[PDB]
């Protein structure tokens, strides 16, 4: 670890984990393509657990990059096309509205305005069936975009459905393992709950509880380790050998939508780099979007990133393909978004 990165890399954090008050936190640096790690304080306060390398912390919706990866992934195998209507994934799905509405739409939060959550209430697989047939579009598709967990949470159940594999097991066999991501997990196994952190929350230990498409928008657990290495995988796709998944990466990162500065991705979100870190609170915000007719293939030149948070847990992926860059935050609170931004940008401009 250069000396500039451990300066530029504790000079930041320090203050960041100070101000905010978070329990544990860890940080992957990729610079020019090796990872650099750092951790401190704790993975579990009242079993004086440390953060380590091998903690698993919840990503939230950091989620959902992997769900826009399997989807791109399914695309390339020529499983599902974008272009599909949802209906021809679940023809069950007969009220009118479906009618025009896609699997792009779907992902890319652009279906008419679907619900930020499913309902904790929705139990049952008809339960989800009767939710969407019920919904009532505040808009066309393709028209503005709301950020959606029923929206991209159905696009990655759909995206598998030609598969015959289940979510979690299309995840693990099509991403995850040809990626040796070995400690990421949609479900956390027994032998691997000794490295799982707590969330804090109001001074309470959290756990993310289980909902309907929760895999599919925010149910994924990882270590610093295992995304410091998605990162690497989304920075240079072409060093993937299996050819399907290194399309699939990069369809994620094709630009769909724009809305201001930023282009809509599947799962991913880019800016043009550089960035204005201005450019890069509000519980529900609809935006017009402009369409990318056609989707721009994956720009070097950007600031690719996402979000992630749970109730006790704040994420945090950012990266510069053209100048093999990232960073990854992952904490055990979850504290304000612009916070993480800053510190990001802060990194990773100095070592740019
Ligand atoms: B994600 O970590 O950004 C994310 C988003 C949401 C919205 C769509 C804002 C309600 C909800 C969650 C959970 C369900 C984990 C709170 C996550």
């Amino acid at each position: 670890a250069p000396q500039q990165i451990n300066d530029i890399v504790h000079r930041t954090i320090t203050p960041l984990i100070e101000q905010q008050k978070i329990p544990g936190m860890a940080v992957a640096v990729i610079y020019q393509g090796k990872p650099y790690y750092f951790t401190w304080g704790y993975a579990d306060i009242a079993k004086k657990q440390p953060v380590t390398q091998q903690t698993l912390f919840e990503l939230g919706s950091v989620s959902k990059t992997f769900t826009g990866v399997l989807g791109g992934d399914a695309i390339a195998r020529g499983e599902i096309k974008l272009s599909d209507p949802t209906t021809k994934y679940w023809p069950e799905l007969t009220a009118k509205q479906w009618n025009g509405i896609t699997l792009l739409h779907l992902a890319t939060y652009t279906a008419g305005g679907l619900p930020l959550q499913v309902p904790d209430e929705v139990k049952s697989s008809s339960d989800l069936l009767r939710f969407y047939q019920n919904w009532q579009p505040a808009w066309a598709p393709g028209t503005q975009r709301l950020y959606a967990n029923s929206s991209i949470g159905l696009f990655g159940a759909l995206a598998v459905k030609p598969s015959g594999l289940s979510f979690e097991q299309a995840m693990q066999t099509r991403v995850f393992q040809p990626l040796k991501l070995n400690h990421t997990w949609i479900n956390v196994p027994p032998a691997e709950e000794k490295n799982y952190a707590w969330g804090y929350r109001e001074g309470k230990a959290v756990h993310v509880s289980p909902g309907a498409l929760d895999a599919e928008a925010y149910g994924v657990k990882s270590t610093i380790e295992d995304m410091a290495r998605w990162v690497q995988s989304n920075l240079k796709p072409l060093d993937i050998n299996e050819k399907t998944l290194q399309q699939g990466i990069q369809l994620a990162q094709s630009r769909y939508w724009q809305t201001g500065d930023m282009y809509q991705g599947l799962g991913w979100e880019m800016l043009d780099w550089p960035v204005n870190p201005d450019s890069i609170k509000i519980a529900l915000a609809a935006r017009p979007v402009k369409a990318i007719t056609p989707p721009t293939p994956a720009v070097r030149a950007s600031w690719v990133h996402k979000t992630g948070a749970t109730g006790g847990f704040g994420s945090y992926v950012a990266f510069i393909p053209e100048k093999e860059l990232g960073i990854v935050m992952l904490a055990n609170k979850n504290y304000p978004n612009p916070a993480r931004v800053d510190a990001a940008w802060q990194i990773l401009n100095a070592l740019q």
